[PDB]
Formats: C-alpha cells, sequence, structure tokens
C-alpha cells in the first residue's frame, strides 16, 4: 500500500545542509567495486533502496560488501570472476542498476535473471538488450522488452561499436560495462553527451579507456576488453538531482536563505540550475573545488522572483530528471517557460510528462501537455494554486513525482497533497527530516 502526504505553505526555509550522496555514482561504486581486484572503501554513499538493491545483486554474484563505521567496504571478484546468481536479481524500482547489471553480467555463460517493481517492470529494455543480442547475448522477455528478462551471455562475446540512438547514460553504460568482459575493443558513440560516470570512474579503476570528442560533440568512447580493475577509494560527492528539492524550495519560499553543502557540479549534471540562473534565481556556487576526482561545490540559494524561460531540446540530457521540479518552477514564474525534446520523461518511472502535467492540472496550474514538450504558465504569487479540497496528485510509484509536488505545497496557496510518499526513500530517504529542519511542514498521513 501507500502513504499520502500533504505540504503546507512555509514561512520560509533556512539553513545548512549536506545533501546525500549521488545515486548515479553510488550505483556505479557497488558494482565497480564488486567487480575489481581487491578492496574498494566507498565514503558518502547514498543508502536508498535503489543502492542497495544493487548491492544485493553484486553480493548474488560473489562480491562481499559491509559497512565499517561510516564506510562501505567491498571485496571484489576482480574482471571476469562474477559467479552465476542462485535466483533472479531483483531490482526493485532501479533501472539504472537493471540496465547497467544487464550488460555486466549479460555477457557472462550462465544464466541470469531480472525481475522488479510494478514501476520498472513497465518500463523498456529493448535498448539495451539490442546492444547485447548484437554482442551475442541470448534474451529471454516479456513482450517489448520488458522485465522479466533471462539472459544467457555465450562462450565468447563479440565487440561492437555501438551508436546510441537517444540521449541515453545507461545505454552507454551497459554496452561499455559488458565490454569488460568481452575481448577485443569495445566503442560507444554518443552523438550528445549524457551523463559520465561510467567513462570516469572506469578509468579510475585502471580500464583502457578513452574518450575522444570532436569539434561537433560527438564522443567516441573506447574500452579494451577483459582488463584488469584494480578496487579504489572512492568519495561519493553529493547528489544534483537530489539538492535539486530544497534548492527549488529556497527560490520559491519567500525569505528563504538555505545552503547546500557538497554538491556534484559536472556539467552534464546541471542544466536545471543553469535554466534557474537564466529565470532569475539567486544561486551563488561557493569554494569550487576537486573532491573524489568529481567538480564539488556549495550552493547558497535564496528566495528569488522568477521569469519563464524557453528551455532547448538539447539542454535535456543534462537535466532530464530535473523536468518535474523546474515545471513547478515555472509554476511560479512570470509568464510562459516552454520544455521540448522530452519523449525520454515518458519511459521513466512513471510517464514524467503525463504525470507532471496531471499534477501541476489538479493544482490549478496553466499547463500545455504536447507529446514531447511541456508548456506552463505561473503566477507568481501562488494565489489559486494547490488544492484545497486535499485532492491527492498521482505519483504513479514515482519518488521524483512525489517530492517535486510536495515542494510545491510550500509555496502554492492551498496545500499540495501526494498520494504516496514511501518511495522516496529509493533515491532521498532523509528528504523529509532534511526538509522538515529547514521548517517546510509536511505531513505525512
Ligand atoms: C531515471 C533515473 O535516473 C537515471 C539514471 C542514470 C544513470 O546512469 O545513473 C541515467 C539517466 O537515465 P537514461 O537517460 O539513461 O535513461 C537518468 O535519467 C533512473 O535511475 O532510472 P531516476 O529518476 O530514477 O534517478
Amino acid at each position: 500500500s501507500s502513504r499520502p502526504a500533504t505540504a503546507r505553505k512555509s514561512s520560509g526555509l533556512s539553513g545548512t545542509v549536506r545533501i546525500p550522496g549521488d545515486k548515479s555514482i553510488s550505483h556505479r561504486s557497488f558494482m565497480f567495486g564488486g567487480l575489481a581486484s581487491g578492496e574498494t572503501r566507498i565514503t558518502g554513499l547514498l543508502e536508498g533502496e535503489d543502492v542497495i538493491n544493487t548491492g544485493k545483486a553484486m553480493q548474488a554474484m560473489g562480491a562481499r560488501i559491509r559497512k565499517e563505521g561510516d564506510t562501505w567496504i567491498i571485496d571484489g571478484v576482480g574482471n571476469g570472476g562474477l559467479l552465476a546468481p542462485e535466483a533472479p536479481l531483483d531490482f526493485g524500482n532501479a533501472a539504472t542498476g537493471c540496465r547497467l547489471t544487464m550488460g555486466l553480467v549479460g555477457v557472462y555463460d550462465f544464466d541470469s535473471t531480472f525481475i522488479g517493481d510494478a514501476s520498472l517492470t513497465k518500463r523498456p529494455m529493448g535498448r539495451v538488450l539490442n546492444p547485447l543480442r548484437e554482442m551475442g547475448v541470448q534474451v529471454k522477455s516479456e513482450d517489448g522488452d520488458r522485465l522479466p528478462v533471462t539472459l544467457r551471455g555465450p562462450k565468447t562475446p563479440t565487440p561492437i561499436t555501438y551508436r546510441v540512438p537517444m540521449a541515453s547514460a545507461q545505454v552507454k553504460s551497459a554496452v561499455l560495462l559488458a565490454g569488460l568482459n568481452t575481448p577485443g575493443i569495445t566503442t560507444v558513440i554518443e552523438p550528445i553527451m549524457t551523463r559520465d560516470h561510467t567513462e570516469k570512474m572506469l578509468q579510475g579503476f585502471g580500464a583502457n579507456l578513452t574518450v575522444e570528442t570532436d569539434a561537433d560533440g560527438v564522443r567516441t568512447i573506447r574500452l579494451e576488453g577483459r582488463g584488469k580493475l584494480t578496487g579504489q577509494v572512492i568519495d561519493v560527492p553529493g547528489d544534483p538531482s537530489s539538492t535539486a528539492f530544497p534548492l527549488v524550495a529556497a527560490l520559491l519560499v519567500p525569505g528563504s536563505d538555505v545552503t547546500i553543502l557538497n554538491v556534484l557540479m559536472n556539467p552534464t549534471r546541471t542544466g536545471l540550475i543553469l535554466t534557474l540562473q537564466e529565470m532569475g534565481a539567486d544561486i551563488e556556487v561557493i569554494n569550487p573545488r576537486l573532491a573524489g576526482g568529481e567538480d564539488v561545490a556549495d550552493l547558497r540559494v535564496r528566495s528569488s522572483t522568477l521569469k519563464g524561460v524557453t528551455v532547448p531540446e538539447d539542454r535535456a540530457p543534462s537535466m532530464i530528471d530535473e523536468y518535474p521540479i523546474l515545471a513547478v518552477a515555472a509554476a511560479f514564474a512570470e509568464g510562459a517557460t516552454v520544455m521540448n525534446g522530452l519523449e525520454e520523461l515518458r519511459v521513466k518511472e512513471s510517464d514524467r510528462l503525463s504525470a507532471v502535467a496531471n499534477g501541476l492540472k489538479l493544482n490549478g496550474v496553466d499547463c500545455d501537455e504536447g507529446e514531447t514538450s511541456l508548456v506552463v504558465r505561473g503566477r507568481p504569487d501562488g494565489k489559486g494554486l494547490g488544492n484545497a479540497s486535499g485532492a491527492a496528485v498521482a505519483t504513479h510509484l514515482d519518488h521524483r513525482i512525489a517530492m517535486s509536488f510536495l515542494v510545491m505545497g510550500l509555496v502554492s496557496e492551498n496545500p499540495v497533497t501526494v498520494d504516496d510518499a514511501t518511495m522516496i526513500a529509493t533515491s532521498f530517504p532523509e528528504f523529509m527530516d532534511l526538509m522538515a529542519g529547514l521548517g517546510a511542514k509536511i505531513e505525512l498521513s
């Protein structure tokens, strides 16, 4: 079952908080630490449900994982050393874990089965299963290439050169991870850059992986297969997608001044910040530095008056998971915010385009949902927004829909209710406590 929650108008958010670790990097830390030779030590790991599921999948294949103090320590099996799992690998709500693991173990000569929850089971897997079929993996999937899926790798996989058709870092990642156990050179060509945690981290683990960018922006990523991977010390930066929630809340709630510490600032993750700055947001980037091999900074966010802007389709990959919270900010901006190139939103935990549009309408917002776009016209004073009758936003098992609308309720004249807050812990278990500490009033049923 589910647990609804209602957000109420706040008098001002204020404080300094450390945001939880980056989910993308956390997933990969468990995966690469579990695969590599020797020991990997991780500090700052996100302990949300999605990451825990990836950890259990790696344990199922032979890695030993334990938490000593505040450090997760992993004893890896070495490249080529994964063991056949006894039972299905349950990824719950996590597409990142599921899709990357399909590439990782699908190329091994044993059977592996992938299952997940009601939301993950409806998402498309063909985007990863097709290149695996080219590599020689035998695939048994449900119609439409959906879970459950059982893979059986060939004795010797075939390396491929794959041009990713949509701006998916998960597809690029799955093909590169498959390349780790494939003899020869695996090449991934990305016409538009997507988050590059896989490339940066594999290089950090010693992989002979190179990235070449043409002047036209196309990336050619080459990986030599069956090479040694060496355990590493990892310091996980703060999640920029989780940061988006208290950050947008601070921009919208009058009388706010919130500082978020140690936030990942890799440009493939900062499209929302750039967009909000263009809308007039007061976001100060403090002490930009290098930590754990990544760019991080502290962000001081203050109440701002926002104006609608046009968000180009090519910025989408750099902020794809932040469209829900951006749409909420647009609900309080002067004028229209226009966002196109949103086809990928329809295949996430929920069809995010439909869920955001329906949630906004339920809460009095004037918006137009297109097949691949969203136009939102705001009401800066928040008058008439929210839902006085207490009607609940349908979250469709999507944690980001739940968090985005709860942020809306801190600003709207009328409270905003979401039908379920139980999935928030998949990526941000600290959400309720963190927001409450800043002054937000959110009542869990
Ligand atoms: C959607 C989501 O976040 C995704 C995680 C992810 C990664 O490699 O770590 C890449 C993107 O997916 P894609 O563009 O390759 O399809 C994100 O949207 C996910 O984990 O599935 P999140 O919203 O649940 O964080």
